[PDB]
């Protein structure tokens, strides 16, 4: 069996998925769990993703392959499927559906100008990855969900805790614990203090039209929260970073910031992102794919960044495009558990590129590339500082 996952080099998308593409899904081993059969092909991966008798359900109480030494449990949005999984889905929906979350537009921006000012002032170089990547969607979705700001810093530190793959089995349960506690906390601030986010919301329509449980209420706050702190920041540097690589690619997105949305959708597809936080489904049926036989009760992983390089669907796949039109890229997964936060996330690397490219047209490497450290160990890509001159 393979070992599993592969060891990131930067952004780069490991050479062996060329090859498992082009066989039957493979075996994989990971470093704790069940064994689990790995789909790479974006037809298979596809099909995981939108075939019903693959089931984040049914992986509760099962020996999960995963990172981390301790099985997950949990009963929110991650733990079910439908019609479970919509009764929790639906009370999110609003909040984060493309027309909500457009209105936050000039927020961001003013966010954006606010952290760019910060870096100015601070003098070159600065690091995008703190200065910027990192404060900006922590900020966003503190407000989305009604966090205060001066816990700013204590999340980081659990969301930190929780990125690192090598956060002892005890720091994770201790922190975990002390997250959990802090956020009991804040579902009864809002409720005795009402105001317009979403745990408002969310606590509303628990305890007063009980809607949904306390432990559902509490999974969804917890998966928001962690959701929102660990991606936008890791792939905002990552975006940036690919950017300064192909300085070609900088100028038409800073003269022309309409071509910005095409090239967020490309970036999608072509970073890797998802070292360890890709959660395996149990077949609940067999299932016939790629030409073997998924018994009952087996595991089975997907390589979205793999399947986002598949010739087959996308042309010159190993190439980035800017513009490239047909792009139906699963960057942001694919069926029920689609991110809810994808147009959020969309807008907030929108809006970060528009800005950062607009305040900063010298914008430049403040080291040679071969100096950038990536994150070891990490559940998701991303460089530990971006220096950056401009
Ligand atoms: C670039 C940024 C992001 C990327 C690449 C990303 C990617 C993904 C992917 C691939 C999935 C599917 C996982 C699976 O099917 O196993 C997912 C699900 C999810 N994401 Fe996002 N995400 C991003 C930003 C966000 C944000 C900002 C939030 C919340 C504010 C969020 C919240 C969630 C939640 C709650 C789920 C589970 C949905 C469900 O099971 O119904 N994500 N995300
Ligand atoms: C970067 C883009 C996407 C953003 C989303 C963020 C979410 C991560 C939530 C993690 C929460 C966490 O670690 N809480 C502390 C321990 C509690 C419990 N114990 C576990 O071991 C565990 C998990 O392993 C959970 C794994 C979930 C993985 C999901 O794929 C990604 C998903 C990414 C694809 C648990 O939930
Ligand atoms: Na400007």
């Amino acid at each position: 069996p393979l070992p599993y996952p592969f060891a990131p080099r930067g952004l780069d998308l490991d050479p062996a998925y060329a090859e498992l593409r082009e066989r039957a899904p493979a075996r994989i081993r990971m470093p704790y769990g069940d064994d689990a059969w790995l789909v790479t092909r974006y037809e298979d991966v596809r099909t995981v993703l939108a075939d019903p008798r693959f089931s984040l359900a049914a992986s509760m109480g099962r020996d999960q392959p995963r990172m981390r030494p301790v099985a997950r449990t949990g009963a929110g949005l991650f733990s079910t499927e439908p019609p479970e999984h919509t009764r929790l889905r639906s009370l999110v929906a609003r909040q984060f559906s493309a027309r909500r979350v457009e209105p936050l537009r000039a927020r961001a921006g003013q966010l954006a100008d606010e952290l760019i000012d910060g870096m100015v002032v601070a003098g070159q170089p600065a690091d995008l990855v703190e200065d910027f990547a990192i404060p900006m969607p922590t900020t966003i979705i503190c407000e989305v969900l009604g966090i205060p700001a001066k816990d700013h810093r204590m999340l980081w530190h659990w969301a930190e805790t929780v990125l690192s793959a090598i956060t002892p089995q005890e720091v994770l349960a201790t922190e975990g614990r002390a997250f959990v506690e802090y956020m009991v906390g804040v579902l009864e601030l809002r409720g005795r203090e009402p105001g317009d986010d979403l745990l408002t919301a969310l606590v509303r329509a628990c305890r007063e039209e009980g809607l949904i449980s306390e432990e559902e209420l509490l999974s969804i706050a917890c998966d928001l929260l962690i959701a929102g702190f660990v991606s936008t920041t890791n792939q905002i540097g990552n975006f940036f970073h690919q950017l300064l690589v192909h300085p070609e690619e900088l100028t038409r997105l800073r003269e022309r910031p309409e071509l910005i949305p095409k090239a967020v959708e490309e970036l999608m597809r072509y970073v890797p992102l998802l070292t360890g936080f890709n959660l395996a489904r149990y077949a609940t049926a067999d299932v016939e794919l790629g030409g073997i036989t998924i018994r009952a009760g087996e595991a089975v992983m997907i390589a979205t960044a793999a399947a986002n390089r598949d010739p087959e669907v996308f042309q010159e796949p190993e190439r980035l495009v800017m513009d490239r039109g047909a792009n139906p890229h699963i960057g942001f997964g694919h069926g029920v558990h689609y991110c809810v936060g994808a147009h959020l996330a969309r807008l907030e690397l929108q809006v970060a590129i528009e800005r950062v490219l607009h305040r900063l047209p010298g914008m430049r490497l403040a080291v040679p590339e071969s100096e950038l450290s990536w994150k070891q160990d990490a559940m998701v890509n991303g460089l530990q500082a971006l220096p950056v001159a401009w």
